[PDB]
C-alpha cells in the first residue's frame, strides 16, 4: 500500500479488477507546481516530502478551454476535464498490478486535445485494465497545454516554448527514477499516445534529452509532421504579442512583457488565446510545440529526413474517420444531429473554414482531387469528401509519411488501420470511425462486460491489448496463440499495414495512396 519514492513516500489504493486487484497511485506530484514566477517556465525539480503523500484521487487537471458546443452530450463532454482546474496540476499516476511484479514493462500514456486540451484522470485513460490483464506498469501524467505549456519567446527562459514537453520529459524522468520501486523496469519503457500526445511521443524520437528515458514508441492518430502539430517561430511570436496587446500586456522589454502575463489570472490568458490568430480552423493549435533549441534543435521535418532520431521500433497507426469530428465545429450544412448532407457548394464553403489562407488554386486542388465520384448522383458525396479531406490532410498521410520516413533507417515500423465504430458510439453514424474511438479499446475498457460492449467488441480489444503489451514487452505487436493474423513490418516499398476490426483481421497494402500523393507531393507547393 505504501512505496518508497525518492522524494517520500507515497500511499496507494487498491482496486478489484475482474476478480483480481491492481493497485492505483493517482496524483503523484512530479514537478514543483508552475505558480507565479514559475508559470510560462519549464518545469522545477520537486522537494523532497517527509509524510506518506496520500495519492489516492486523481490531481487537478491543469487549466484549458473547455468543448461547450454540445452541452449534455457525452460524446464532447467525456473529453471535458474530469477533475478542478488549476495550474497546480504536474501530476501523475501509476497503476501496478497485484501482486507487485518484479520487472514489468511500463506503458507511459501521453493524452492528445491539440496541445489545448486533455487530462490523463480521463474515464478512457484508466489503465487499472492493462495492468491487471497484462502485468504491464501504466504510467500516466498531466502536463501543461495551451498559452500555459506552449508559449514561446525562443530563447527566452522566462517564456522558452515546449514547456508542456517537458512537463512529460520530467515525468519519463520520474518513471527512471523511480519505477522499480514500483516492481517497473525502467529499461522497458513504451512510450504511447493519442492525437496531440501521439505528436509529442513522435517528438520525443526526435529530442535528444529523452532518448535514454524509454525504449519503444506507440503513435495513434498522431505525429510532428501533421500541419496542425508543430507552431514555427513566425507564428509563436506573433501569437505571443497579439496575446500581449489583448491582455494589456505590451511592453518593449520582452521579458517585462512575460512580468505582466504572470500577474494576469489563468482565465484571462484561456479566454485571449483563441484570437491570436486571425483565422482559426477547427483544428486551430494556436499555442504548440515550436523549435525552442532546447528540446527541438532543429526543424523536425529536417531531423526526420536526415534520420535525427532515436533508433527503435514504432508502433503507428490511424482511425477510418479521422476528420468527421471536425466537420461539426464549424462545417456549414453539418450537425451531429442530421445526416450532414451537403452541396458541392457547401463543400466549398467548407474547404474555405478548414484552408482560410490557402490560395483560390489550392482549394480549387483539393476539390479536384477529391471530387471525381464513382457516382455523381450519391448525394453523401460531397459530406464524404470533406470529412476525408480533413481527416487525410490532417492525421492519416502525415502518420505514413512519418512512418515511411523513419522505417527507411532500418527500425523495425508497424502500421494498424482502425476501422471499427464503437457499437456504444454516441455520435451519428455518418461520421463513423472517429478521432479518439480507438483508445477505449486499446485500454480494454470492453473487457469489462458489464459496460454494453458486444462480445465481437470484448474479442477486439482483448486481441488490441495483447498487441500493445506484447509490443511494449518484446517489440513485436503479434498475438501469437490464438491463431491470429500475422502483423507484417512496414517497409517504405511494400507499405504493409494490419487493419483492426470486429469482422476479419486482414494485411493490406499503400493505405490511402492517391490521396497521399497529393497531400505529400503537391499541397505543399500552394
Ligand atoms: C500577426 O498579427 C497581426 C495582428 O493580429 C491582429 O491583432 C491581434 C491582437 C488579434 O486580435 C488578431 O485576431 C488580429 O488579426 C495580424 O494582422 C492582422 O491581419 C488581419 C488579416 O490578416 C487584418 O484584417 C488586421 O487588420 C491585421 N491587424 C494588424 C494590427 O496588423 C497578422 O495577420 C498576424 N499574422 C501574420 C501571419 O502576420
Ligand atoms: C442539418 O442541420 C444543420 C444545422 O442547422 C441547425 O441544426 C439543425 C439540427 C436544426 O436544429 C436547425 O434548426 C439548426 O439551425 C443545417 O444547416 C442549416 O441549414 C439551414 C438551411 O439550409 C440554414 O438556414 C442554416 O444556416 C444552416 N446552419 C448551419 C450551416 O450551421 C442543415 O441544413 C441540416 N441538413 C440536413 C440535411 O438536414
Ligand atoms: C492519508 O491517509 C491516512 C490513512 O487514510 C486511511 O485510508 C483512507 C483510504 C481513508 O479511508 C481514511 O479514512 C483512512 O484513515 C490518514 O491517516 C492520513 O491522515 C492521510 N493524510 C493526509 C495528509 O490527509
Ligand atoms: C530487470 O531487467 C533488466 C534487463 O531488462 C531487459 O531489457 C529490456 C529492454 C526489456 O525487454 C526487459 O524485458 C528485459 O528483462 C535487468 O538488467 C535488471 O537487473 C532486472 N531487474 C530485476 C530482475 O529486478
Ligand atoms: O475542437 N474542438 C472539439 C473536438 C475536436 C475533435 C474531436 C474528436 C473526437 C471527439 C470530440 O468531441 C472532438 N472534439 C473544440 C475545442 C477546441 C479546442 C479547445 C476546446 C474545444
Ligand atoms: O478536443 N478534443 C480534441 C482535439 C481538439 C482540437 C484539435 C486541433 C488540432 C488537432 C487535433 O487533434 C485536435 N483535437 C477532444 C478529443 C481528445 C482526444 C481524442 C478525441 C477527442
Ligand atoms: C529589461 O531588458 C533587459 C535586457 O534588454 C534585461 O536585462 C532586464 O532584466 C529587463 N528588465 C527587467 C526588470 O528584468
Ligand atoms: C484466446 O482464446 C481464448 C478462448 O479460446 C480466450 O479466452 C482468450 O482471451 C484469447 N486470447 C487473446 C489474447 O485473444
Ligand atoms: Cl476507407
Ligand atoms: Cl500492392
Ligand atoms: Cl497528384
Amino acid at each position: 500500500i505504501i512505496i518508497a519514492t525518492k522524494n517520500g513516500k507515497v500511499r496507494g489504493m487498491q482496486l478489484t479488477v475482474f476478480g483480481g486487484t491492481v493497485t492505483a497511485f493517482l496524483g503523484i506530484p512530479y514537478a514543483q507546481p508552475p505558480l507565479g514566477r514559475l508559470r510560462f517556465k519549464k518545469p522545477q525539480s520537486l522537494t523532497k516530502w517527509s509524510d506518506i503523500w496520500n495519492a489516492t484521487k486523481y490531481a487537478n487537471s491543469c487549466c484549458q478551454n473547455i468543448d461547450q458546443s454540445f452541452p449534455g452530450f457525452h460524446g464532447s463532454e467525456m473529453w471535458n476535464p474530469n477533475t478542478d482546474l488549476s495550474e497546480d496540476c504536474l501530476y501523475l499516476n501509476v497503476w501496478i498490478p497485484a501482486p507487485k511484479p518484479k520487472n514489468a514493462t511500463v506503458l507511459i500514456w501521453i493524452y492528445g486535445g491539440g496541445f489545448q486540451t486533455g487530462t490523463s484522470s480521463l474515464h478512457v485513460y484508466d489503465g487499472k485494465f492493462l495492468a491487471r490483464v497484462e502485468r504491464v506498469i501504466v504510467v500516466s501524467m498531466n502536463y501543461r497545454v495551451g498559452a500555459l505549456g506552449f508559449l514561446a519567446l525562443p530563447g527566452n527562459p522566462e517564456a522558452p516554448g515546449n514547456m508542456g514537453l517537458f512537463d512529460q520529459q520530467l515525468a519519463l524522468q520520474w518513471v527512471q527514477k523511480n519505477i522499480a520501486a514500483f516492481g517497473g523496469n525502467p529499461k522497458s519503457v513504451t512510450l504511447f499516445g493519442e492525437s496531440a500526445g501521439a505528436a509529442s511521443v513522435s517528438l520525443h524520437l526526435l529530442s535528444p534529452g529523452s532518448h535514454s528515458l524509454f525504449t519503444r514508441a506507440i503513435l495513434q492518430s498522431g505525429s510532428f509532421n501533421a500541419p496542425w502539430a508543430v507552431t514555427s517561430l513566425y507564428e509563436a511570436r506573433n501569437r505571443t504579442l497579439n496575446l500581449a496587446k489583448l491582455t494589456g500586456c505590451s511592453r518593449e522589454n520582452e521579458t517585462e512583457i512575460i512580468k505582466c502575463l504572470r500577474n494576469k489570472d489563468p482565465q484571462e490568458i484561456l479566454l485571449n488565446e483563441a484570437f491570436v490568430v486571425p483565422y482559426g480552423t477547427p483544428l486551430s493549435v494556436n499555442f504548440g510545440p515550436t523549435v525552442d533549441g532546447d528540446f527541438l534543435t532543429d526543424m523536425p521535418d529536417i531531423l526526420l529526413e536526415l534520420g535525427q532520431f532515436k533508433k527503435t521500433q514504432i508502433l503507428v497507426g490511424v482511425n477510418k474517420d479521422e476528420g468527421t469530428a471536425f466537420l461539426v465545429y464549424g462545417a456549414p450544412g453539418f450537425s451531429k444531429d442530421n445526416n450532414s448532407i451537403i452541396t458541392r457548394k457547401e463543400f466549398q464553403e467548407g474547404l474555405k473554414i478548414f484552408f482560410p489562407g490557402v490560395s483560390e488554386f489550392g482549394k480549387e486542388s483539393i476539390l479536384f482531387h477529391y471530387t471525381d465520384w464513382v457516382d455523381d448522383q450519391r448525394p453523401e458525396n460531397y459530406r464524404e469528401a470533406l470529412g476525408d479531406v480533413v481527416g487525410d490532410y490532417n492525421f492519416i498521410c502525415p502518420a505514413l509519411e512519418f512512418t515511411k520516413k523513419f522505417s527507411e533507417w532500418g527500425n523495425n515500423a508497424f502500421f494498424y488501420y482502425f476501422e471499427h465504430r464503437s457499437s456504444k458510439l454516441p455520435w451519428p453514424e455518418w461520421m463513423g470511425v472517429m478521432h479518439g474511438y480507438e483508445i477505449e479499446f486499446v485500454f480494454g475498457l470492453p473487457l469489462e462486460r458489464r459496460d454494453q460492449y458486444t462480445k465481437a467488441e470484448e474479442i477486439l480489444s482483448r486481441s488490441i491489448v495483447k498487441r500493445w503489451a506484447n509490443f511494449a514487452k518484446y517489440g513485436n505487436p503479434q498475438e501469437t496463440q490464438n491463431q491470429s493474423t500475422s502483423w507484417p513490418v512496414f517497409k517504405s516499398t511494400e507499405q504493409k499495414y494490419l487493419t483492426l476490426n470486429t469482422e476479419s483481421t486482414r494485411i493490406m497494402t499503400k493505405l490511402r495512396a492517391q490521396q497521399c500523393r497529393f497531400w505529400t507531393s503537391f499541397f505543399p507547393k500552394v
